[PDB]
């Protein structure tokens, strides 16, 4: 995949986005496997924060990818309720 | 591990924060792209083509297209706005 800098134009770019938005629906794809198995089987409140210190790392607004990933952490937990 | 692989609560948070630090990264790599592109902001048309093809990949993965399109709805939002701002 062709690196921010090594794309030469709107195509480039574009295509970059879209194999990276796959991968993130791929990702989240795999969290429900993982979510689905952990029901065989403090922590909100430890993973938002967290969230929002990686966010920090990679250069994007801390609040607003932590509100991100409260909308992903309930909607797993919501979705593990019903495999109790 | 695998999620058949994981043998409690502690293999599966390994690898729930291994997953969502790989999603924080890739969304830090997608804003280092939509930056790139000033040099060229989506059209509504683009916007419009992207997100049914997102929700078609949710269904793929057995998510829900409405939550993941939302999302992406927000993504994109957002990433225009902080393009605004990188201007």
């Amino acid at each position: 995949m062709k690196t921010p800098e090594d794309c030469t134009g709107l195509a480039d770019i574009r295509e970059a986005i879209d194999r990276i938005d796959l991968d993130i629906v791929q990702a989240l794809g795999r969290r429900m496997d993982y979510v689905k198995a952990a029901s065989r089987f403090e922590r909100v409140a430890a993973m938002l924060p967290e969230r929002a210190r990686w966010a920090e790392e990679n250069g994007l607004d801390a609040p607003f990818v932590e509100g991100l990933f409260a909308q992903i952490i309930h909607w797993y937990i919501a979705e593990q309720i019903k495999y109790w």
